[PDB]
């Protein structure tokens, strides 16, 4: 892996449950047996969606956690762990998908205005999640929801491995900028979701708080606004994304726009920490979308990320370290295309989020965006996950490996791995001054034979004159590798005479000694 280190010793693989409830898929007994089969292949937990639309349906605080309870009973019977996702967003909702669980329709009557939903550049209304701008309804409704759930899942705390939160549409912390209804579906650019009277208002009160007076606003934006009512979100998102984003106004609008997400993150992460910390004592996290299309579009750069609210990921992730939340990112199985018309750069995006995240000490969890049909995608996932320090990989979805044994075997081989500590030792290395020793191997956990970005580093032991190093490895898998010397100039001088191997890597901690 990256920075000369190994795979994360805390890597655990997880399975995403289906969208539909288990009794709409199979029965609780073959579900338990499927969970046993999963764990037999390296899955540690099953991550599942518990929808607010189901858990507090009839009215305010007329709660039903019977399904969540029933579901954790089988998880306990199967001797598995689970990761509930308190899904405060809508499931499906439209034509042809495997669910339609709206958010409890009584929520929308808490206000008379438009504080609560979203409206786009062209007037499209979106009601998939509650608008983070309405933080008073969000503190009331989410706080209560979270604590009623902690109360009912307390019997099952020994089966809860972590708790995930929904921060927006599709469980992603972002705005509803890409939808078929708004004419923004992949691979086109999103539209801004700041046109409700309430957002418009909140932008103008923010701007005015920064500058003080309209006069000060016109001074800083180099404009000539008439009234304060002229302080508005962009009227042409296409022009904004084209170049209005470079002006001081543009920079202030996007700071406000991304800022609401950052605040929403500190707020749901506060409410969930209060409610689940004493009782459960588990890591809590939220998800961020991989809006990889229109990344490198020359005309409208980062054309889909900026309407979704992702303008400065370093600053966005900073809201996550402060709220003490883990982050899940989503397209580990994709590669970079970067061409017309989609301008898709997903592998560069995941490499960037991964690096900021490790620089900040935020725990990474990966997810694949789409279903994986071949070994290849699993091998691509293995590369990001193991070379960019992911503490977890959640496979999307259940039925894909559960009703295809060959694919499940490929998963077991590449991603349903258990990390184990091992000492690699290389004797008789002709290391002249300045040189460094590295090992690279065949599996992605050893760098896929790469020597510049991903090799793991070994350190000279002066007492016994060999290069050695405690490497985290895939327990019980066959590995091949070789040591090599990287001269001070980062140049590969030479390699080990004979390629080494461990068939398989023992499950216990040993040492593999070998000579140059
Ligand atoms: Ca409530």
């Amino acid at each position: 892996a990256v920075n000369g280190k190994g795979m994360n010793p805390d890597y655990k693989a997880y399975l995403m449950a289906p969208l539909k409830k288990i009794p709409e898929v199979t029965n609780w007994e073959t579900f338990e047996n499927d969970l046993r089969w999963a764990k037999q292949n390296g899955f540690y937990a099953i991550t599942v969606d518990f929808w607010w639309g189901d858990m507090e349906k009839n009215g305010d605080q007329q709660f039903d956690f019977s399904y969540a309870q029933r579901f954790a009973q089988s998880v306990k019977n199967a001797g598995m762990k689970m990761i509930p996702i308190i899904s405060t967003h809508q499931c499906g909702g439209n034509v042809g998908d495997d669910c339609n669980v709206p958010i409890p329709s009584w929520v929308w009557n808490q206000k008379s205005d438009d504080s609560l939903y979203f409206k786009s550049e062209t007037g499209t209304v979106n009601k998939e999640t509650l608008n983070p701008l309405a933080s008073d309804v969000i503190r009331k409704e989410y706080g209560e929801l979270y604590t009623a759930f902690a109360a009912a899942m307390k019997p099952y705390k020994d089966v809860i491995a972590k708790i995930y939160l929904s921060g927006g549409p599709a469980g992603e912390l972002r705005y509803p900028s890409y939808t078929t209804s708004d004419g923004t579906g992949y691979p086109s650019r999103g539209k801004f979701q700041a046109y409700t009277e309430f957002a418009k208002s909140k932008f103008r009160l923010w701007v005015l708080n920064k500058y003080g007076s309209l006069n000060e606003v016109n001074k800083a934006w180099g404009t000539k606004l008439i009234s304060e009512l002229a302080i508005l979100p962009p009227s042409d998102g296409e022009q904004f994304l084209m170049n209005g984003y470079l002006s001081m106004y543009g920079k202030d609008y996007l700071e406000w726009y991304q800022g609401i997400l950052e605040n929403h993150t500190k707020l749901i992460g506060e409410l969930a920490h209060n409610a689940f910390d004493t009782t459960f004592q588990v890591p809590i996290g939220a998800k961020i979308a991989g809006v990889h299309w229109q990344y490198n579009n020359p005309t409208i750069p980062h054309g889909a990320e900026k309407p979704a609210g992702y303008n400065d990921y370093s600053h966005l992730l900073d809201a996550f370290k402060s709220a003490k939340l883990d982050v899940t990112f989503t397209c580990l199985e994709m590669t970079d295309k970067g061409s017309y018309p989609e301008y898709s750069m997903p592998k560069t995006l995941v490499q960037n989020i991964a690096t900021l995240a490790n620089e900040k000490g935020i725990v990474l969890n990966g997810e694949n965006a789409l279903s994986i049909g071949n070994e290849e995608e699993y091998k691509r996932v293995a590369e990001m996950a193991f070379n960019y320090n992911f503490a977890g990989f959640t496979l999307l979805r259940y039925q894909d490996v559960m009703y295809n044994n060959s694919l499940m075997g490929k998963f077991k081989d590449l991603l349903g791995v258990t990390p184990v500590m091992q000492t690699i030792v290389v004797k008789n290395v002709p290391t002249t001054i300045g040189d460094t020793v590295y090992i690279t191997g065949n599996r992605a956990e050893l760098g896929s034979w790469d020597t510049k970005q991903y090799p793991i580093q070994l350190y000279y032991d002066s007492h016994s004159n060999d290069w050695r190093g405690n490497v985290v490895l895939p327990a019980e898998r066959n590995i091949e590798f070789k040591a090599f010397i990287k001269s001070k100039d980062g140049t590969v001088k030479s390699w080990q005479t004979i390629q080494q191997s461990w068939n398989p890597v023992p499950l216990k901690t040993t040492s593999h000694t070998s000579s140059w």
